[PDB]
């Protein structure tokens, strides 16, 4: 009995042994020079042969071999389109991808495999593809649902793919009819990810649509407190505690491991306040299908 979009999806119709093949339609810089650090918007074609559904993954096998000469690990990317995709017709696969680059242990400089590849890739070259992978982050099937969701940086993929869905699409079964709820957490205004997507939408469905942005290196609180998500959220804990009360609201969190504990440590504290212990309640709202978190 699921309250998400379950039914007929595709899991793993390909595999690391047998991926799928596609070619590389556009990659862009979705940041600011500012930014700490870039995240790339990148389209693949996949003609129609990988049947995903927002929500989901798909793992990448970056060229070359590990040091054993086999072929690289796949790395998991929520995908950041739609369905239908960017361009609405179903054939094609977008990601949001951060690119990593860290210092080992002798001060060197390490790229990260899988997400340098990908942010070098240009138009027409190839990537290997499996999945899609995933049923933890799919849409619930209420149309009506009180739809929350915290993100931090790339966190923000699934959420952009609901969105579309919800607010860009028009679908012969489905119509959003309920209450959505963005909360992204990044650390610099050159680091706001899609933020022109989402004031389109706020502008075309302003009373099913709230926003709310986290720049930790920017925004602080009265008590003079960076801007994280957990930050921002505690501006509207009254709303959010009274919002998961509800049977019909559905939490989605995805992003940084990190950005759990914060937001555990503030539902502590709301829900004692009220004769809760949050450590049961979050497990009943698990179980009820009502929070969701995809961090890593
Ligand atoms: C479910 C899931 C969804 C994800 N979705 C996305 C997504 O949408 N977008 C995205 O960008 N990523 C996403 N990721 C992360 C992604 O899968 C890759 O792990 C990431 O892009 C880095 O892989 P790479 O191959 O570039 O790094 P690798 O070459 O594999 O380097 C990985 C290793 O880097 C080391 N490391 C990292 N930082 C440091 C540091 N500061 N100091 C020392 N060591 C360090 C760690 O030991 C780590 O295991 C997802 C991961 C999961 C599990």
């Amino acid at each position: 009995h699921s309250k998400k979009m379950e039914e007929g999806i595709t899991v793993n119709k390909f595999k690391p042994k047998t991926p799928y093949v596609g070619r590389c339609l556009l990659n862009t810089k979705i940041t600011g020079d500012d930014a700490p650090g870039e995240t790339w918007h990148m389209v693949f074609s996949h003609e129609g042969e990988i049947p995903y559904r927002e929500g989901q993954s798909v793992g990448v096998i970056p060229d070359g071999e590990d040091k054993n000469g086999k072929p690289h690990k796949l790395r998991l990317y929520v995908i950041a389109s739609s369905a239908l995709g960017d361009f609405g017709d179903a054939k094609s696969v977008s990601l949001c991808v951060k690119r990593l680059i860290y210092t080992n242990d002798a001060g060197e400089t390490i790229k990260g495999v899988c997400s340098n590849f990908l942010c070098d890739l240009k138009p027409g070259a190839e990537v290997k593809l499996t999945g899609p992978v995933g049923k933890e982050m799919l849409m619930p099937k209420d149309p009506n649902a009180t739809i929350i969701m915290l993100g931090t940086g790339t966190g923000i993929a699934p959420f952009r793919s609901f969105l579309w869905k919800m607010f860009f699409e028009k679908h012969d079964d489905y119509k959003f009819n309920g209450l959505a709820w963005l909360f992204l957490g990044v650390p610099t205004s050159s680091s706001l990810l899609y933020k022109e997507e989402f004031e389109k939408m706020k502008e075309k469905a302003p009373d099913n649509f709230r926003l709310d942005f986290a720049v930790s290196r920017e925004q602080t609180n009265e008590k003079g407190e960076k801007m994280y998500i957990q930050t921002r959220m505690a501006q509207y804990a009254v709303e959010l505690w009274e919002m998961l009360k509800k049977d019909n609201t559905y939490f989605y969190m995805c992003g940084l491991k990190g950005m759990e504990k914060g937001i555990d440590d503030i539902m502590v504290s709301l829900a004692a306040a009220e004769g809760i212990d949050w450590i049961e309640y979050k497990r009943q709202l698990k179980k009820a299908e009502q929070w969701n978190v995809e961090v890593y």
